[PDB]
């Protein structure tokens, strides 16, 4: 159960996460664990009901990887159950902090992370994102703008939790 679950380290500043509003895509900026600086520019899409959509590739864009999984909320706290593909990410997980619209900072215990992670999400969408002719870091500079945009609020909530953006391992 994600109701006993006892690898969150951290008390989430929304517990009644609105999971219709959090739903969407996100691109991984930063986290805590060195083992997931392997998978580059992260994105996971939480659609409908429960279904997720993970997106990564190597250090150089090569062996572009998607997983497919299942998620289940309790405000907060998710599990993701993904296929036999990608277990080594199924976890419990914890939104510590978010603006639905712009980023969040998200907890969680995945064997991949040895065990856990802190990570800064981004919201990717269309709106924002424009790719262009010729853009060789595309994911790279959307990523690093959409940082710099929501870099007060992001540093807010991290030093809420001992943390510094500085700190944190690129991941993109």
């Amino acid at each position: 159960t994600l109701a006993n679950e006892d690898c969150f380290r951290h008390e989430s500043l929304v517990p009644n996460l609105d999971y219709e509003r959090f739903r969407g895509s996100w691109i991984i900026a930063a986290g805590t664990s060195e083992a997931l600086t392997q998978y580059k520019c992260w994105i996971d899409r939480f659609s409908y009901d429960d279904a997720l959509v993970s997106k990564y590739t190597d250090s150089q864009g090569k062996n572009r990887t998607t997983i497919r999984g299942r998620t289940k909320f309790e405000g907060n706290k998710f599990t993701i159950d993904y296929n036999d593909k990608g277990k080594a990410f199924s976890a419990p997980y914890s939104v510590l902090a978010t603006d639905y619209e712009n980023y969040a900072i998200v907890e969680g215990c995945p064997a991949a992370a040895n065990g856990h992670v802190i990570y800064v999400q981004l919201r990717m969408t269309l709106r924002r994102f424009h790719p262009k002719l010729g853009d060789k870091e595309m994911l790279q500079h959307y990523t690093l703008d959409q940082v710099n945009q929501n870099k007060k609020a992001i540093e807010e909530d991290l030093k809420h939790f001992n943390l510094k953006y500085e700190d944190l391992h690129s991941t993109c």
